[PDB]
């Protein structure tokens, strides 16, 4: 119940603060410090990988044809297909979240900023439902931060 809350918190914060250039006006909620270290890891690595995959991400966005929140409810299935099953590791996870961050930037640009919030949820939903057991075998986000030092 709570690990989903933690992950969702991190992703929503990262996506918003990537979309807007701001750094939030408060700290984090319950389990806040681990979530902060995760968010700063994201700050570094997400921008790096987004720069590396600018071409593929930008062409995919060119395809995705996103207009409103209904598009958000219809994109989760493409996200699931691309993230699917097979090789599981932290790099693919940060890549998931990083494409979420680019999508959030774009949504703010088209003034459809309100769609950033369901997006994160969808990401987070797909993130837990598909990797839950493995995440606990990584003691959650602890495996994340320690991996990326
Ligand atoms: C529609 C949508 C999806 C989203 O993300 C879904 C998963 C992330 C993603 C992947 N990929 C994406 C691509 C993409 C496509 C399609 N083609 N190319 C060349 C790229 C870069 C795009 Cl454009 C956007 C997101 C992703 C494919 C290549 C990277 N990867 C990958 C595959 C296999 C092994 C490894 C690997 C290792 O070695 O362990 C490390 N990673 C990075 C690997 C992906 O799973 C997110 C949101 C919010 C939305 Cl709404």
């Amino acid at each position: 119940d709570e690990l989903y809350r933690q992950s969702l918190e991190i992703i929503s914060r990262y996506l918003r603060e990537q979309a807007t250039g701001a750094k939030d006006t408060k700290p984090m909620g319950r389990s806040g410090a681990t979530s902060r270290k995760a968010l700063e890891t994201l700050r570094r690595v997400g921008d790096g990988v987004q720069r590396n995959h600018e071409t593929a991400f930008q062409g995919m966005l060119r395809k995705l044809d996103i207009k409103n929140e209904d598009d958000v409810k219809s994109l989760s299935r493409v996200m699931i297909h691309v993230f699917s099953d097979g090789v599981t590791n932290w790099g693919r996870i940060v890549t998931l979240i990083s494409f979420g961050a680019f999508v959030a930037k774009h949504l703010k640009t088209i003034n459809q900023e309100s769609c950033i919030e369901p997006l994160a949820e969808s990401i987070t939903d797909v993130l837990v439902r598909t990797k839950r057991d493995w995440l606990v075998k990584q003691r959650g986000w602890d495996g994340f931060v320690e991996f990326f030092h």
